[PDB]
């Protein structure tokens, strides 16, 4: 740096665009030994950069990727450069307009830090800090990584605010869903005939529910399943979106029925109306912070009674479809509606069969159902295995990692769900004029040490 | 609750109160074989979890009950013509013979509507079995981490 | 610690079972290690080290 015949600028960047503070947080191993060292350049440098070139902050030099060291260090994962960021109070009393953290007062036992939230929470601003640590870095340590001192606080702002206010959202819009389900309901003009001439202008108000209503169950239904391919008890337990998916089953078969051209769905459209305002139930709980050990159970109940409902409705249709093939004469095809309900029938034990008799091949239709028990038993068997080797290692580390981990999930896409106009409104932080002003958040603390 | 609901019994004018009132009498001298314990000092594990045993139970037979009256009362009003008043009662008994599997039913002909009366039945027993582990999810969930 | 024994155990027992599969001709192609001639040459295998001590 400094020198007599060339010297070395700082600010260079390389074919990455990455400046010397970039290549201190690749290699920042989360070691003893080298966290240590790599908080004692980063201090030196910048310092050093501040006495060369008082205008420039080596700080504010991105890279191809627009990324500030503090950007970078949470995409690898990167924590003993992250907490000395973020801690960065400099005595140097010229690099001090760059500093981050603060000493408001000191009476006495309480003390008053203040940190910035220059880039923690960018309002209107193209990417965050935080957002990087929610929706881009894949690195197991991102639940350490919020652990840090500022976001255990900035994420409790933010809930407080637009936690409460979502939530009853989320109630009073399932409640304008299912008293248009009623409309629905109550107004049929049931003559036995399905579907309707959809003239009726007082008609087609009514008909234009239905696009409310199934859309919805639609959504519902396709996004799961791809969520599945590719349970968020904060607000409402794991054990409702189950009870939802069901809702949303029965909707989609309530609108085939009607369609086919068979009357009897109007025992289905009502059996859900009955459920919905039984899932409203689950309101009452109010909210729930404090992570449960049961939160990553309920999305493996729900990975697998999925899985459990499609293994036993592809092998109903599949067993069906099987012995219409043993049918070599002609056989109807009508047989095949035949055959798959007197299937059914016998999973539930009615007895109410019109095909297959028993008392004609009964040593071939015991072992095929004896069989068919122990099929059953073991697939049920596969719940609870799967659950008590769960909750047994290491359960008492990650129910408390992705229960700290969703908590600051929702609350970004919570706040990506408003405008730009709500957005500067319930803005946590403060404008506090230090130096020679910025939107830094105010912290406080409690210490008997330090006279 | 067999108290009660013995008291409803002899007042709506149905002699057959007498089996109830009786049943319950079996079960309190029954009841006393709690006594036989003495007293407990130890603490346990099991109870906490017998306290959120009573919780959903509790729960789980209101969800039951409200379901039984809300899909009978959501029956009748798909009767458009007169229907009768007295059809709820038999709605309502047709209805609790289901979930037990009498098959002694007297107006809904599983033979009428099969395809739509099995994919019913199947999801009553999806809807059942999810709430039943969900017993053992609360369980199992609770077992574990602080308990100790 | 069972569970990460055994789990450790059986993915050594797999992996040779799928070693003595496989004939001699088709042993000798996807052999790991290199040719690294040391001294006054083996079958050895590089390892990678980071270490921040020891200066």
């Amino acid at each position: 740096t400094e020198n007599a015949h060339k010297k070395a600028d700082i600010r260079r960047q390389d074919s990455r665009g990455n400046t010397v503070l970039h290549a201190l947080v690749a290699i920042a191993d989360n070691t003893r030994e080298n966290t240590k060292f790599v908080t004692k350049v980063y201090d030196l440098l910048v310092i050093k950069c501040v006495k060369l070139y008082p205008d420039s902050s080596l700080e504010a030099i991105f890279n191809n990727d627009s990324m500030s060291p503090l950007m970078m260090a949470a995409k690898l994962g990167k924590i003993g450069i992250f907490q000395h960021i973020i801690r960065l109070e400099i005595k140097d009393e010229e690099a001090r307009h760059l500093s981050r953290k603060f000493r408001d007062w000191a009476y006495g036992p309480v003390y008053s830090s203040l940190y910035d939230l220059s880039m923690l929470d960018t309002c209107g601003e193209e990417v965050s800090v935080l957002e990087i640590l929610v929706y881009n870095s894949k690195v197991e340590n991102r639940h350490e990584m919020l652990a840090v001192e500022p976001i255990n606080e900035l994420l409790r702002d933010k809930w407080q605010k637009f936690g409460a206010v979502s939530f009853y959202i989320s109630v009073v819009s399932y409640l304008i869903a299912m008293i248009i389900f009623t409309l629905i309901a109550y107004y049929r003009p049931m003559d036995g005939t399905p579907p309707y001439p959809y003239r009726t202008t007082m008609d087609y108000m009514r008909l234009a529910g239905e696009i409310v209503t199934l859309l919805t169950g639609v959504v519902f239904f396709i996004t799961n399943i791809k969520d599945l391919f590719m349970v968020n008890s904060l607000f409402i337990d794991g054990s409702f979106q189950l009870l939802y998916f069901i809702y949303s089953v029965l909707v989609i078969i309530t609108a085939v029925l009607y369609l086919v051209g068979i009357e009897s769905y109007l025992a289905v459209m009502v059996f859900a109306l009955v459920l919905g305002w039984m899932n409203a139930l689950y309101f009452t709980r109010g909210l729930k912070l404090t992570g449960t050990y049961s939160i990553m159970l309920q999305k493996i109940l729900f990975k697998d009674l999925f899985r459990f409902l499609l293994v036993y409705l592809l092998f109903m249709i599949g067993y069906a479809s099987a012995l219409v093939s043993l049918l070599n004469p002609c056989r109807d095809s009508s047989t095949f509606s035949k055959f798959l309900l007197d299937l059914f029938k016998l999973t539930i034990g009615m007895g109410d069969l019109e095909m297959i008799n028993s008392a004609k091949y009964p040593a071939v239709f015991i072992i095929l159902l004896v069989t068919y028990i122990i099929l059953t038993f073991v697939l049920l068997l596969n719940m609870l295995i799967a659950l008590m080797g769960e909750t047994v290692g290491q359960v008492s580390k990650e129910s408390k990692q992705i229960w700290k981990l969703q908590w600051a999930t929702t609350i970004l896409d919570i706040e990506r769900s408003f405008p730009v106009c709500m957005r500067k409104a319930f803005r946590s932080g403060e404008m506090v004029t230090v130096g020679k002003r910025r939107w830094c958040f105010r912290v406080d603390e409690v210490n008997w040490s330090h006279w």
